[PDB]
C-alpha cells in the first residue's frame, strides 16, 4: 500500500516533493522500497491522486 502512505503524505503535508524526498522520508517512517516508491509515484499520477513535474534529470511530485 505504498501509493496509500504516500498519498496520505503528500496531502498531510501540502508540499512538493521528489522522488528522493518521498523515498528517503518514508524509507525510515514505513520502509517503502525505492522501486515501490518510484512505482507508486507514477501509479498515483496515472490514477490521477497526484501531479508530477519534470526539473532536469529529477522528477518531483505532489498532491491535488
Amino acid at each position: 500500500g505504498a501509493p496509500g502512505i504516500i498519498l496520505r503524505y503528500l496531502q498531510e503535508q501540502n508540499r512538493p516533493y521528489s522522488a528522493q524526498d518521498v523515498f528517503g522520508n518514508l524509507q525510515k517512517e514505513h520502509g517503502l522500497g525505492k522501486a515501490a516508491v518510484v512505482k507508486a509515484l507514477d501509479q498515483l499520477a496515472q490514477e490521477g491522486k497526484i501531479k508530477e513535474k519534470t526539473y532536469g534529470k529529477q522528477k518531483i511530485y505532489f498532491a491535488d
